[PDB]
């Protein structure tokens, strides 16, 4: 497998780790929860909820700066290898 | 014409009935609310509810990251295949 | 001022248009909430509510595919523009 | 080093500064608050709530289409000359 792809999923992980150890923390979240608002948030979908603490409304600002152009490079290289098997079965 | 927007739109097209099905089945939504929901959610615009359930924000999680690099392509793809095109025709003197 | 931009702002304003006239008339809404509902559902920012009936609905999903791809070439475009000036006085 | 990174970092703080003051003025956010409504609005994540003025509506109408094209240009720029280099710098053995 590609490095490029092997080190984008590496860094996501480790970025949605921490927010959801900050949000479950912080933010009295259930893991799930917490892990769901990273996700949401660093992907642009948002949610219904905010950060309730001034804590959690800098740390997400900074996590948005963070995080969000390493998660959107990620999608794009899953992307690629989600939909080249389509490709390559149908040219 | 162009067989790599044929596959996004045919594999966008099967991400939004997945969708459909996923979320009227398991958070209990009319079909075209889990539609809407589906679409919303891969374009980023997002919505004024959430899932309910644990298994609805996992498969949402997953279905976010894979469904968001499609919807995306093929929407890339039809700017630049059929609108882009359609607009500099539709501009022509004639 | 350059065709490519003028061109991209007329679609752009004449998308909104739709959009205002729709859900001021479909789903009730005033002028303005209408218009401002338009703009964050085409820029992805996305607001607390949500069309009511179902021909909201079906048309907020149309609406979405034909000019989120318009409205960020404009979004791109103003960028260029907006910016040129403070890059050409420090450079 | 980069002008065009400089512009863009500049450009967005005074941005951010002009939504905080605008929204704790007008829609009486307090100051944090307002910050978190404009970086939410112009990374269009979005927020749980809207602004109820019509003054603050036709605002961030403005704001979302002026703000979203520096905001991005700056995280393109911050991703591409701060980011990038740093994580393959740390990837090297020594
Ligand atoms: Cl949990
Ligand atoms: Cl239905
Ligand atoms: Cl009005
Ligand atoms: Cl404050
Ligand atoms: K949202
Ligand atoms: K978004
Ligand atoms: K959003
Ligand atoms: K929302």
């Amino acid at each position: 497998k590609d490095k490029e792809f092997q080190v984008l999923f590496v860094l996501t992980i480790l970025t949605l780790i921490s927010g959801t150890i900050f949000y479950s923390t912080v933010e009295g979240l259930r893991p799930i929860d917490a892990l769901y608002f990273s996700v949401v948030t660093l992907t642009t979908v948002g949610c219904d909820i905010s950060p309730q603490t001034d804590f959690g409304k800098i740390f997400t600002i900074l996590y948005i700066f963070i995080g969000i152009g390493l998660v959107f490079g990620f999608i794009h290289k899953l992307a690629v290898n989600v939909q080249l098997p389509s490709i390559l079965s149908n040219l």
